[PDB]
């Protein structure tokens, strides 16, 4: 009814139609004493993976720095391996978490299905060259160096448009472009909140929407609640996100979220 | 802004625009061996409604009939010690489960505050004139004793109408009426998820709405979880609930309702 295509994912295939489509958060610790590969950090994100899996992820999202300082060439070590082990064990499209070119061209050679730009193609634009060649779904979430909304969300739709734009230059079509309003940066807690309040506007654009709120600070804001005790608070965001139109959410509870968002499709009639 | 007056409970009131008011589910389990006002039975009543008030309920609900049997008779020695105790030890404002009259009318002079008629005056009118007597707010909630539906929400508003007319006939003041689309009465699962998605339509009759929706079975039915895995599920209505306008939740788990309501009321702008 609503999207007259699938998402292609090499060997996975997501309809966008069906249910909400849930992005698990893989828990990514380093070892300390290792420069990537290791097998406690491994085994602990395939476990988690695993877990996620069993829990009602359609997705899992590996992303290269979330304890240690790393550089581009570190960054790559750590999650190529994790992206070879992950996706050999466990049957679910990975989202590579970067905005480097040469790390997202790497983690999609090691296995990774989707890109997921948290700059939305404007810190590295090669790297929508990389979607482009690759011919994988690449998500561009609103993100800027500052918090100077004329209009917040006319702003948002005009920066997310520029991202679209890089990611069409460079060759990217239209059904491998997810948007995301990149909730939790570049936005006060009160700004998020209105992000929230009119996220339908998004869907003007013609895209899937990825939502990522859970766990954020502004959560906390609202329910002087800390991270661990937030959990009540990612569902509300979630059950509105999804009655908003969005088809994907970004959590790291997957089972209560899974439940949440089954829930609310069953109600809203997707 | 959207309510020009607020509920008056006697010694207390309830801001209609302030805040979504979580009504607290008292539970209620007797004694085996008593014909109501024991200790055990009272004192975990009053620990529970205290329990509740900590945990962020508005308002305590305490009906006469959820083990037992029982007599209109045997209802009103039940349900009124306990009013009479919760009353006395949590400053919140009760409302009496009842569609019978004279248990309505004893638990009023025992102490509560708000009339909560599952059979909308239909079933016994003559508590609208209780209602109206006593000059409390009083909920309507849809029922019937079939589900021949020729439109679900026609027919449901409709049915809310001909409660208001009896409310109304019977001396009831606007003010006090309080609607409820009676999730989980007189419904298929497939009805109960409709009036849930169309639940805005009963805005137009200008009343506030209750929505009560707590560990239900259609959320069972959509989920396959049993009563006691229905707190993601419960949360969900909730949020599309609050999202539709509703100014009051009726839920078991109020700690976990009052942070989702608290977020969905932060992001609506309420
Ligand atoms: C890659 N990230 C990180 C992130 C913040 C934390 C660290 C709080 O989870 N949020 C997001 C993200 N990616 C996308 N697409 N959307 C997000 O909201
Ligand atoms: C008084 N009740 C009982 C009830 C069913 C269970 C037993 C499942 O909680 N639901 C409701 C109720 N009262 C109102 N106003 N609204 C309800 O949805």
């Amino acid at each position: 009814m609503k999207w007259d295509y699938d998402l292609r994912c090499g060997e996975y295939t997501l309809n966008l139609n069906e249910k909400t489509l849930i992005m698990g958060i893989l828990n990514v610790t380093p070892d300390s004493f290792s420069d990537g590969g290791s097998y406690n950090e491994v085994d602990a994100a395939v476990r988690h993976a695993k877990e996620m899996r069993d829990e009602g992820a359609h997705i899992i999202d590996i992303g290269g720095e979330s304890f240690a300082k790393v550089s581009v060439e570190e960054e790559i070590k750590r999650v190529v391996p994790m992206i070879q082990a992950v996706s050999k064990e466990v049957k679910l499209p990975i989202s590579i978490d970067t905005y480097k070119a040469e790390v997202a061209k790497q983690a999609i050679e090691a296995g990774a299905h989707i890109i997921n730009d948290i700059w939305g193609a404007k810190a590295e634009p090669k790297i929508a060259e990389v979607a482009a060649h690759y011919d994988v779904p690449i998500i561009l979430m609103h993100n800027r160096d500052n918090m100077n909304y004329r209009n917040l969300m006319a702003d948002m739709i005009a920066d997310l448009y520029d991202s679209i734009k890089i990611a069409k230059d460079a060759g990217v079509r239209d059904e491998n472009i997810i948007l995301d309003p990149g909730i939790g940066f570049a936005k006060t807690p009160e700004q998020n909140l209105e992000a929230m309040r009119n996220l339908e506007q998004l869907n003007v654009l013609g895209y899937p929407v990825l939502l990522g709120t859970s766990r954020k600070s502004f959560i906390g804001h609202v329910l002087d609640l800390p991270v661990e005790e937030r959990l009540e608070g990612t569902g509300a965001t979630v059950c509105l996100g999804i009655e908003k139109g969005c088809e994907f959410v970004r959590v790291h509870d997957v089972k209560e979220m899974s439940r949440m968002a089954k829930m609310m499709d069953a109600m809203i009639g997707k």
